[PDB]
């Protein structure tokens, strides 16, 4: 109903600022922004569907319509939004629709959640510059962001803690370590 399709009515941190990106499985693209420098806090969950309260079994069902995203709390002061966006770029092929790598589905789907106009105009102005670089057309979505459901706490900081095979990934700001799918 509307409680998913309301906004996301959370406060971050003082002198925080919300951020929201979906590109595939969230293990990685959590991973990614971990190791961003003015990036404060890192969680992954569910929002954009049409289900209240999702578990992650609903979510896989692919009938809920909520994309997998990383909700990120960053200091305007350190980092800017466009560094974020950059690193969205960098982390996913932004031209497959509903997929990422082999994980096939709509809560793969790529999108930038903006919070103000001020993030849906650089969003936007990021996707033209980035664009004119690759051949395939992006299919990212830029949308208001909307509720936000965090997954269950061991979705969170997944790769940092393990991953699937034991073999942790480092979450140090600054780490250009190539950051693997799923362990």
């Amino acid at each position: 109903p509307t409680i998913p399709q309301g906004p996301d009515d959370d406060l971050p941190a003082p002198g925080q600022q919300f951020a929201q990106f979906g590109a595939g499985c969230f293990w990685g693209v959590e991973l990614a922004f971990q190791r961003v420098p003015g990036v404060t806090k890192t969680e992954v969950g569910y929002t954009q569907g049409l289900l209240h309260n999702p578990t992650y079994e609903d979510v896989c069902t692919g009938t809920t319509n909520h994309n997998e995203v990383v909700r990120v709390q960053y200091d305007p002061k350190e980092c800017s939004f466009d560094t974020l966006i950059d690193v969205l770029w960098a982390r996913h092929d932004p031209t497959t629709l509903n997929r990422q790598g082999n994980d096939v589905g709509t809560q793969y789907r790529s999108g930038i959640y903006y919070y103000t106009p001020e993030q849906e105009k650089a969003a936007k102005e990021s996707l033209e510059r980035q664009q004119k670089l690759l051949n395939r057309k992006i299919v990212t979505e830029i949308l208001p962001a909307k509720k936000f459901y965090r997954a269950e706490e061991y979705h969170q900081q997944y790769l940092a803690k393990g991953g699937r095979f034991g073999f942790m990934q480092s979450a140090e700001k600054g780490c250009n370590d190539p950051i693997r799918c799923y362990g």
